[PDB]
């Protein structure tokens, strides 16, 4: 139908636009700490404190098969991220400390976001 190919275009769209997001949320973690999943084989215990992972390479992985429907679950695996490292990780490590940073820096991006969202529709 047209209308099927007129929402196809609106998510792509919705890509497009956090895919300018996602890659401007990466750039707010110089250090790549949060660039990928943390590693199963050096952390072997990680999942029995952290129940779902997430990292920047997961997000763009979902992010191209146009796997974000709205800003919301895309905002829900960027939170992810900052607070799975929050919980495992101390306050007084350089990873808790990114996490913060990280968080502090994305605020920005993302109250602009939802603006041109809400805006472009």
């Amino acid at each position: 139908s047209m209308e099927q190919v007129a929402m196809e275009l609106r998510l792509t769209e919705l890509t497009r636009l956090l895919r300018s997001v996602l890659d401007q949320l990466q750039d707010k973690d110089p250090a790549r700490i949060f660039a990928q999943p943390v590693s199963l084989k050096e952390v072997p215990d990680y999942l029995d404190h952290i129940k779902h992972p997430m990292d920047f390479a997961t997000m763009r992985k979902r992010l191209e098969a146009q796997g974000y429907k709205n800003l919301h679950e895309f905002e829900e695996d960027f939170d992810l991220i900052i607070d799975n490292c929050m919980k495992y990780n101390a306050r007084d490590t350089v990873f808790y400390r990114a996490a913060v940073r990280l968080r502090d820096q994305g605020g920005v991006v993302l109250r602009q976001a939802r603006r041109e969202v809400d805006s472009i529709g």
